[PDB]
């Protein structure tokens, strides 16, 4: 992948002409990582690391002979300060044209203001200070486009280089400092905390060149008008504290408000998690008011700091006006007059000296503080102790052994049990040593201190050969699973295949699509732990090092995979290779050659197997212990009339504000008209007066109007969302994941709230910017319309050739980044195992190539970018020259004011012209959201909740319930559950729900509920459930789901939200179900917090509670649906008694799993696939064996079965026959 870039010249590289084919293949069609070009030989990412670690280490030694602490600062400057002086000199050349230019400006207003149409020296000088004028715009538009991409470039550079070093760091962390830190500090210092280099460098040369310019900027102002300046100088002083404080106050009132967005995203992530059983308790009603109570709260502080946002916007917009008012007052108070050769040398040189204090220096600010501090953070973490190199092997004879002796460690020098107790002992090749003993004992310590991991205290240990090592939780890194099995050694077919079919791998392989070339990405997603473990097996014999370290192994697989791995992997392969194996299954202890017991990090015994049975020790005895988008947007807000007004307000502001320099003009002219006789100044400067306050008082409301507009939009379009949300059907949560629903109330309202209208006001406020200056230009000299038409039919299409191709470098650059990530994760989860093996600088290659296919697209990014912004600054540099020389050329028909106040417009147009455009393509961004947002507004919408038609408020009176051809689909087109279910439950009677994993038996709650609109009719107490509202027919009923859930809040709420009872009557309810003694020893009473779903209790607990619930509510129908599955015993039989006692008199449907607490139900359903075959008393069907009743009873045993027949043949006695 050449880069063009490396054959391009001058005259190409100024003008990024190299980039045209990149932007006609994106043109054409999508760009994929293979049209990316390679980066050049100087930015690859090895050579920046090498050299900035080498300065680094250089840095270190002189600190450590001088006795100090180390400067990575100092490393840094001296390492790129010859590269970054010559953007100084460039930076310095831009700032001199910058306050050069006005001067120009005012010679060719001077001429203006001394015509003579017959002189001509006079216009041949113009024309040459116009040509000077041209040359510095030219200046500032074409050259500072390369030496911005060079800025820019020296930033990536450093941040490259900075990535490289810490990465090479963190792969030799020793074990003590990697206790001390985490993974997720490392990929944080790297995601986040070397990113601030990139925007360092763009602002740094700014902290010489900013007061420099004002210097210069404050005499020039003095050599031409005077002492007036001051007046300015002082409020443009001024602005600077302003800003501070605003700055201030916006983060308090920003951050007030995050303690309430969490606390509604947190509610609105428990309704979505538990969206089914709110519906069956039907609590919408009360989630709903208080989702209502903290989105009002959050909206409240959002409209203060969006106040806060156009107040400081409004005072950017009036700020210019304010200082060239106090200015030239003061300048006419004081006895001088106005003149246009002056005050438009003013008025610019002003503007330019506002932009570079206001925003220039305070930014640079910033970001060195910023910069400043991540440096020191990088800094901190390059000193972090590391593993002392593996020193000058003691010289053998090459003979591969090990042998330790006499070894002590502890991993903390603070314990007071060391992890080992003088170890000694050695292994020779062929000899299979296996190491037993209960969790804790400390194999794995003696496995570490073998590689080198523990450091020795005392004793000593000598390792010789290459090391093969198993680490007891299986490492899958970023790649392949042939990339796994290789570790980055040459792929032998041979050897792999061989690898394979010992490792019975072929499965695996098979059940993947593209077998062993498959990519498994993070903790292997795309695998299983069993596969994983495979895979690590594979590669410790694959690798064929002298030394095998097992850790086991075999803990989490199948039986038949295990041992056909430790026969066919370990004693026939390993054979002629040292082995020390870490078990925990003593069916493997028959192949051991050798074995040893460790409990409590001491020797017990070493021997062999038939040593060990001799010794009469038992191992297991040892082992127990569009534009409708933006239609919708704008109506949400407010009415159409307000609309009008908003446009109204916003054209009178720029015309106010064009209005008042249009003032200033004509005051120069009707001074110049003169002749002593004096101008009336009280009407010049009341109307000058006048002119600033209505542009201030415009701006402030334009600002003000478009916030709340678009603020109450948001707002509008959150409840409607909400709103919809809380009654879409039961199929719409269940085809949706829940991440997906939340992130639509998270991150597009987060967005909606905060972003898009302060976005919107600064668009419309330097879009208005524009038009007011090329108007201006055009009132001025009517023939500049002529140009205009070919300029913004240019413009266009040059808008849609970029864009095309902006969008996909920009996905591009954002999907080439997480694998540098993953990378760093994978690597340091796996260190041990990577530090096992001598390869480590593969791995370091590795990572520097993912990092270069970053920078490749980081290179593009920059390049599209800098052509883009190189032609947008060529037509505005053509807008200037030609109303420059047009107003010479027509200097028969124009005046001094005219001139300058067109002049000077052009001149400040610069900027605002690209500042629009990208604000435009942010805004075409970021209205998805609202797209988004638009489409949640309108989803499916199920059955009323109240109908016209009421039961009686005593429905159910007793509770028959009829089921009359139920045909049931979860999904419209779906399978049929349930096929023509024919039935009917009498009052107070106790229904058995039995049949297969799949029979459909959870399936009758949903008809039961209209969860999912059934087909049939179902009857309860001559009432169809098709013709009431579904919260009239839910409340009537009570359900005992399988998992309970418990809502953060007080226990009053979670057992009567609506306060429909009293207190005594809830103490009562818990006292029956014995949880009020629990209840009342919390620091509350009752208004005791919990957390998601009541962590801080037991499951037996929450069933209690569940059932409590039910006792209240108190309704005459009861269903519970599948009760215990993992509860202790006594809390099941607690439950199962409570239940039984309680609900006498109400009937009662209950879906078991087993047969245990169903068996003295009066009758059983029996579901085959949906289809209903029996319906009689538990005895009826038990005597005849046909049944699948006595099936399934059959099927559990014969002493469970007899004790079942005989409870229901009591039952049954004790029922019918008294
Ligand atoms: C304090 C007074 C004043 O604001 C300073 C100062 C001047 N302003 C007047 C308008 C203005 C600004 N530049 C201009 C350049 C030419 C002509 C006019 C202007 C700007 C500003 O503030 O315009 C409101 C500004 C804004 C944003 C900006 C960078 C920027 O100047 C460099 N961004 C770059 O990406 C955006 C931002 O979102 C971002 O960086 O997002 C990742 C940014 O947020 C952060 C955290 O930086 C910000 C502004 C804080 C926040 C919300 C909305 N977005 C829209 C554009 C952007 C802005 C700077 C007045
Ligand atoms: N890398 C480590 N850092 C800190 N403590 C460790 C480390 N490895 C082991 N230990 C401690 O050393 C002691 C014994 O470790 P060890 O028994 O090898 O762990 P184990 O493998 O989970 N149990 P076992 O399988 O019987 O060896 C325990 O107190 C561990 O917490
Ligand atoms: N939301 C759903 N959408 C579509 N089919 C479903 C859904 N839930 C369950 N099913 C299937 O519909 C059939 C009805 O079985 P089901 O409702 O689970 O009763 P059950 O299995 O006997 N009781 P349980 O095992 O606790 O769920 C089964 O084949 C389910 O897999
Ligand atoms: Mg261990
Ligand atoms: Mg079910």
């Amino acid at each position: 992948k050449p880069n063009p870039l490396q054959d391009a010249n001058l005259c190409s590289r100024v003008f990024f002409w190299w980039l045209n084919p990149l932007f006609k293949i994106g043109h054409k069609r999508r760009l994929e990582e293979d049209d990316m070009y390679s980066v050049l030989p100087e930015d690859r990412s090895q050579h920046l690391g090498e050299e900035l670690q080498g300065f680094w280490d250089k840095e270190v030694l002189r600190a450590e002979n001088d006795a100090q602490k180390p400067s990575l600062t100092r490393a840094i400057i001296k390492c790129y300060w010859k590269s970054y002086l010559v953007l100084g000199i460039f930076t310095l050349i831009e700032e001199s044209a910058k306050v050069i230019q006005p001067i120009f400006l005012g010679k060719i207003i001077n001429y203006f203001e001394n015509y003579d149409p017959m002189d001509s020296v006079a216009l041949n000088t113009a024309y040459a200070y116009a040509t000077v004028l041209t040359f510095c715009t030219l200046i500032l538009a074409i050259l500072h486009h390369l030496y911005f991409y060079h800025v820019q470039c020296a930033g990536m550079r450093l941040r490259v280089a900075m990535c490289h070093m810490i990465y090479r760091k963190a792969l030799r962390l020793s074990n003590m400092a990697m206790g001390k830190t985490t993974t997720g500090q490392i990929v944080n210092l790297l995601s986040n905390d070397v990113n601030k280099f990139d925007q360092v460098t763009v602002f740094l040369h700014f902290l010489w060149a900013g007061p420099l310019q004002a210097i210069a900027v404050t005499a020039l102002l003095w050599m031409e008008i005077g002492i007036s300046c001051l007046a300015g100088m002082a409020v443009l002083i001024i602005l600077l504290p302003l800003q501070s404080c605003f700055g201030k106050l916006f983060s308090s009132l920003r951050s007030k408000t995050a303690t309430f967005t969490d606390a509604r995203i947190r509610t609105m992530n428990e309704v979505i998690t538990g969206i089914r059983i709110i519906k069956m308790y039907a609590w919408e009603k009360s989630f709903s008011n208080l989702i209502t109570n903290l989105r009002k709260k959050e909206i409240s502080k959002i409209l203060r700091s969006s106040c806060l946002r156009g107040m400081n916007l409004a005072s950017f917009f009036s700020a210019s006006k304010i200082i060239v008012f106090v200015t030239f007052t003061t300048y006419v108070l004081l006895g001088s007059v106005i003149t246009a050769s002056r005050v438009f040398v003013a008025v610019t040189l002003y503007g330019a000296v506002r932009l570079t204090v206001t925003l220039f220096f305070p930014s640079a600010i910033e970001r060195v503080s910023e910069a400043i501090v991540s440096i020191r953070r990088i800094q901190t973490f390059l000193l972090l102790d590391e593993i002392s190199q593996r020193n000058r092997q003691l010289p053998s004879d090459g003979k591969k052994m090990v042998h330790v002796q006499d070894f002590t460690a502890f991993w903390d020098k603070a314990s007071e049990t060391p992890t080992l107790q003088g170890l000694s002992f050695t292994v020779r090749p062929g000899e299979l040593l296996a190491v037993v003993g209960p969790v804790g004992a400390g194999k794995s310590s003696l496995l570490s201190a073998v590689l080198g991991e523990l450091a020795p205290s005392h004793g000593l240990v000598s390792v010789h050969g290459r090391i093969a090592y198993v680490s007891q939780q299986p490492w899958v890194f970023s790649g392949t699973l042939r990339s796994n099995i290789l570790f980055g050694k040459k792929y032998e077919k041979e050897r792999y295949e061989k690898v394979i079919k010992a490792c019975a791998l072929k499965k695996d392989l098979q059940l993947l699509e593209d077998g062993d070339l498959t990519v498994i990405g993070d903790r292997g997603t795309t695998l299983s732990g069993g596969q994983k473990a495979r895979v690590n097996l594979a590669r410790a014999v694959y690798q064929d090092a002298d030394i095998y370290l097992l850790d086991d192994p075999l803990s989490a697989v199948d039986a038949e995979v295990s041992r056909h791995l430790f026969e066919l992997c370990i004693c026939q392969i390993l054979h002629e290779k040292i082995t020390i194996l870490v078990t925990h299954q003593l069916q493997y202890l028959k192949a051991a050659s050798q074995i040893l017991i460790l409990k409590d990090g001491k020797m017990v015994q070493k021997g062999t197997y038939t040593e060990f049975l001799k010794s009469g020790i038992d191992f297991g005895s040892l082992l127990k212990k569009g534009f409708q988008a933006y239609k919708n947007y704008f109506r949400a807000g407010a009415h159409w009339i307000v609309f009008i007004f908003l446009i109204l307000l916003n054209t009178a502001a720029q015309v106010a504000y064009v209005l008042q320099d249009w003032w200033l003009s004509y005051w120069a002219n009707k001074q110049s008209m003169l002749n002593t006789e004096k101008l009336d100044l009280n009407w010049y400067l009341g109307i000058y007066s006048g002119l600033t306050v209505a542009t201030v008082l415009f701006g402030i409301a334009r600002s003000l109007l478009v916030f709340y507009v678009l603020v109450n939009s948001s707002q509008t379009l959150h409840n409607k969302m909400f709103e919809s949300i809380l009654k879409a059907p039961v199929l719409f949560f269940d085809r949706n994941p829940i991440g997906r629903i939340l992130n639509r109330f998270s991150k597009d309202i987060g967005h909606l709230d905060d972003l898009l209208p302060l976005t919107f006001l600064d668009f419309i406020q330097t879009l208005l910017q524009v038009v007011g200056v090329v108007s201006v230009a055009v009132a001025v000299i009517p023939w500049i319309a002529i140009p205009l038409v070919p300029l913004g039919i240019i413009f266009i299409f040059l808008r849609r050739y970029f864009l095309e191709t902006s969008r996909d470098v920009k996905r591009l650059e954002s999907t080439t980044r997480s694998p540098v990530f993953s990378h760093l994760s994978s690597s340091l989860q796996g260190l041990w195992t990577i530090r096992a093996y001598k390869a480590e600088e593969r791995c370091q290659e590795l990572f520097d190539a993912h990092q270069d296919l970053h920078s490749e697209a980081w290179f593009l990014f920059l390049t599209t970018s800098r052509w883009f912004a190189v032609r947008l600054d060529a037509i505005c540099a053509m807008f200037v020259i030609i109303v420059a020389f047009g107003s010479l050329i027509l200097a028969k028909t124009l005046d001094a004011g005219q001139v300058g106040l067109a002049l000077s417009y052009a001149l400040t147009l610069m900027g605002m012209f690209q500042w629009c455009v990208r604000q435009s393509a942010e805004v075409e961004n970021m209205m998805i959201s609202v797209e988004r947002v638009i489409e949640y507004t309108d989803l499916e919408k199920e059955a009323p909740w109240e109908y016209q038609k009421r039961p009686p408020p005593a429905w159910p009176h007793e509770g028959v319930i009829i089921f009359d051809n139920v045909n049931f689909m979860y999904s419209p087109g779906g399978p049929l559950v349930l096929k023509h279910l024919t039935a009917l439950i009498k009052s107070q009677e106790k229904v058995g729900i039995v049949g297969r994993t799949g029979a459909g038996k959870s399936s009758l709650i949903s008809a039961l509920f209209r969860l999912s609109e059934p087909e049939g009719k179902i009857w309860i107490d001559k009432i169809l459930t098709t013709e009431i509202g579904l919260h009239d027919l839910r409340k009537k009923m009570s359900i005992i789901p399988q998992e309970p859930v418990l809502f953060t809040g007080t226990m009053r709420k979670n057992l009567d939200p609506f306060n429909e009872h009293t207190d005594e009557e809830l103490w009562n309810a818990l006292q029956e179900v014995q949880l009020k003694e629990t209840i009342e020893d919390l620091p509350g009473k009752m208004d005791t917090e919990l957390a998601e779903s009541g962590s801080n209790f037991s499951v037996g607990q929450r069933q209690l509670v569940c059932l409590a619930r039910a006792i209240l509510r108190k309704n005459q129908i009861l269903i519970i649906d599948e009760a215990t599955a993992n509860v202790d015993p006594r809390t099941d039989e607690l439950i199962q008694k409570k239940i039984r006692e309680k609900f006498a008199h109400c009937t009662v449907l209950t879906i078991a799993h087993r047969l245990n607490t169903i068996i003295d139900s009066d009758k059983i359903m029996v579901l085959d696939s949906g289809r209903l075959k029996e319906y009689d008393e538990p005895y009826v069907l038990l005597q005849n064996k046909e049944s699948l009743f006595y099936k399934m009873v059959q099927q559990l045993g014969k002493a469970e079965a007899a004790a079942l027949t005989e409870t229901a043949k009591q039952v049954y006695f004790k029922r019918n026959y008294p």
